[PDB]
C-alpha cells in the first residue's frame, strides 16, 4: 500500500485552492502539460453533486488557473468534499490511456447536523440477574455480563451476533517498525514492542472498578469503569456509558487514562469477535487502501465498497495491516458503526498474527475480527532499527475520548 | 444559542440532566453544544461537554464555559501552571504546582485591554466556598470579557458586581510572531472539530 502514498507524494503537479479557483503547479521541468486532463468533482458525504472535466496547459514550471463553475450549496447535512484528479487521456510507452497520474482534495464546507430524532413508541426492557443485564427491545437483546462488565452477547432474533465480546484494547500486533532489531536473544529495550512487552501492556489484567445499570424515560443505560493493572501498577482506565435507545441504537462512550509514566500504547479502542462473515465492507472515510495516521496523505475521503479480503495486508511477516482511517460510517451486514474512527476487519486476530512468522500459515479464523480505534499511533519507518514514529504520532496526551453508534438494518 | 434538548431524569444515585444548544448565525450553525449534568448525593456536580465545531467556520479563541459570580474572594488558589499568565503558546516558563495569590494579582493590567490573566493545566480551582476539577484552563477577575472588549484605557475599567470567572476546555495560542498579521501556529488553533471536557463542582 505505501507505493501509494509515494505516487502522491511525487506527483508532478501540486494544486492550490482559493475560493473558487484551482491553482495548478507544474514541477515538470522540460514538458508541457500535453497529456492531460483534470476531472474535478464535488460530493456530500459521498454523494456527487457535480464533476467537470478541464484540459490543462502547463509550462513547465508554471502556473494554471481553474476557474470553478458555481458550485453547490446543499442544506442537507455532512461534509462537502472537492477533488481533483489529473489524467492521462492517451497512453505513453509506459502507461494506459486514462492513467491517473495526480490527484488531490479539499473539504468545502461542513453542515451540522441540528436534528433531533424522532420520537419512539417503546422504550428498551431491562432486566437484572445475578449475571447479567438484559436488555430487550423487540427482537433485538443484548447482554452485559456483571462479572466482566463487557457486552457479551447481543442477538438479532434467535441469532447471536458475537463470538467474543466487546472490549477496550490498547496493543498492536507489532509492526516491522515496532520491533526493530529486537531479537529473542538479543533483546533491544528501546525497542517499542520491547517497552510494551516490559510494561505488561500485552498481559494486563483488567478489573471492574463498576457496572451499572439504570432506567431513564426514553432509554436505558449503563455504565462501567475498568482498570487494566500489571504487577500493582495502573496502566488504563477505561470509562464508559452505554445508552441504548427505542430506535435501537447503541451509543457508546469512551474516556480513558493512561498513566504518564507508561509508554504511550499503540492504539486506544476496542474489539471483538463477531460471528457473523460477509462478502463486502462498505464506509465512508478515507480510502481505499490501507492507511495509517503517519501515512495517510495519499488516501481519499469518500465512500467505499471493497471485498473483505481487500482489508486485508498479505505483509510476507504478519502484523497489525489493513487499518483505515478517518471513518464516519462503517457497514457490515446488518451492522452499522457512527462516529469518527479508525479501524480494520479480518479474520485474523492480532494475536494470531501476533504468533505467526509468515503469512502462509495463516488460518482464517472462525467469525470476523473487528478492531475500532479512536486512536492509533503512528507507524514510523524512518528507519527499522530505531524507533522512528514521530512525537506527534504518539499517543501521549493522557487523556482520550471517544464515541460511538451500533446499530443494525 | 438555540436549546435543542433539555432532560431530567432520576437515577438510582443522582439526578441527571441533559442539553444540547446550537449556536447559529444568519442560518447557519457554527457550534453545538451538548452537556450532562449530574448530581450524586454526595453534592458534587459533574459536567461533561461535548462540542461540535463547523469546519468551514474559523476556530474560535476558545471553547469553555462561563458566569458571573455572586460572591467576591480575597484569594485564588490552584493547582496548575503557575504563578503567571500563561497561555498554551507561552507557558513553558509556568510551573505546575499550588499557586494561592491575591484576586488583584489574577488581573493584567494591559494598558489596552484584552482577554488576560490565564492560567493553564489546572486540575483544581478554589475559589470561597467553591471547588472545581478536572483539566482546564481559565481566569477569574471583576471585569467581563464584553467590558474589556470595549473599554480602550486600563484607567477607564470598573470592577463588575460579583467575580467573573472563565473556565476554558481549550484556548487558541496568542502568537506574536508580529503584530500586523496572523501569528497563531497551526499547533495552536482550535482546528480539531471535535472537543469534549469535563468538570467537577462543590462546595465545602
Amino acid at each position: 500500500p505505501a507505493l501509494t502514498e509515494a505516487k502522491h507524494q511525487q506527483q508532478f503537479f501540486q494544486f492550490r485552492l482559493s475560493g473558487q479557483t484551482i491553482e495548478v503547479t507544474s514541477e515538470y521541468l522540460f514538458r508541457h502539460s500535453d497529456n492531460e486532463l483534470l476531472h474535478w468533482m464535488v460530493a456530500l458525504d459521498g454523494k456527487p453533486l457535480a464533476s467537470g472535466e478541464v484540459p490543462l496547459d502547463v509550462a513547465p514550471q508554471g502556473k494554471q488557473l481553474i476557474e470553478l463553475p458555481e458550485l453547490p450549496q446543499p442544506e442537507s447535512a455532512g461534509q462537502l468534499w472537492l477533488t481533483v484528479r489529473v489524467v492521462q487521456p492517451n497512453a505513453t510507452a509506459w502507461s494506459e490511456a486514462g492513467h491517473i497520474s495526480a490527484w488531490q482534495q479539499w473539504r468545502l464546507a461542513e453542515n451540522l447536523s441540528v436534528t433531533l430524532p424522532a420520537a419512539s413508541h417503546a422504550i428498551p426492557h431491562l432486566t437484572t440477574s445475578e449475571m447479567d443485564f438484559c436488555i430487550e427491545l423487540g427482537n433485538k437483546r443484548w447482554q452485559f455480563n456483571r462479572q466482566s462488565g463487557f457486552l457479551s452477547q447481543m442477538w438479532i432474533g434467535d441469532k447471536k451476533q458475537l463470538l467474543t465480546p466487546l472490549r477496550d484494547q490498547f496493543t498492536r500486533a507489532p509492526l516491522d517498525n515496532d520491533i526493530g532489531v529486537s531479537e529473542a536473544t538479543r533483546i533491544d529495550p528501546n525497542a517499542w514492542v520491547e517497552r510494551w512487552k516490559a510494561a505488561g501492556h500485552y498481559q494486563a489484567e483488567a478489573a471492574l472498578l463498576q457496572c451499572t445499570a439504570d432506567t431513564l424515560a426514553d432509554a436505558v443505560l449503563i455504565t462501567t469503569a475498568h482498570a487494566w493493572q500489571h504487577q500493582g501498577k495502573t496502566l488504563f482506565i477505561s470509562r464508559k456509558t452505554y445508552r441504548i435507545d427505542g430506535s435501537g441504537q447503541m451509543a457508546i462512550t469512551v474516556d480513558v487514562e493512561v498513566a504518564s509514566d507508561t509508554p504511550h500504547p499503540a492504539r486506544i479502542g476496542l474489539n471483538c469477535q463477531l460471528a457473523q462473515v460477509a462478502e463486502r465492507v462498505n464506509w465512508l472515510g478515507l480510502g481505499p487502501q490501507e492507511n495509517y495516521p503517519d501515512r495517510l496523505t495519499a488516501a481519499c475521503f469518500d465512500r467505499w465498497d471493497l471485498p473483505l479480503s481487500d482489508m486485508y495486508t498479505p505483509y510476507v511477516f504478519p502484523s497489525e495491516n489493513g487499518l483505515r482511517c478517518g471513518t464516519r460510517e462503517l457497514n457490515y451486514g446488518p451492522h452499522q458503526w457512527r462516529g469518527d474512527f479508525q479501524f480494520n476487519i479480518s479474520r485474523y486476530s492480532q494475536q494470531q498474527l501476533m504468533e505467526t512468522s509468515h503469512r502462509h500459515l495463516l488460518h482464517a479464523e472462525e467469525g470476523t475480527w473487528l478492531n475500532i480505534d479512536g486512536f492509533h499511533m503512528g507507524i514510523g519507518g524512518d528507519d527499522s532499527w530505531s524507533p522512528s514514529v514521530s512525537a506527534e504520532f504518539q499517543l501521549s496526551a493522557g487523556r482520550y475520548h471517544y464515541q460511538l453508534v451500533w446499530c443494525q438494518k
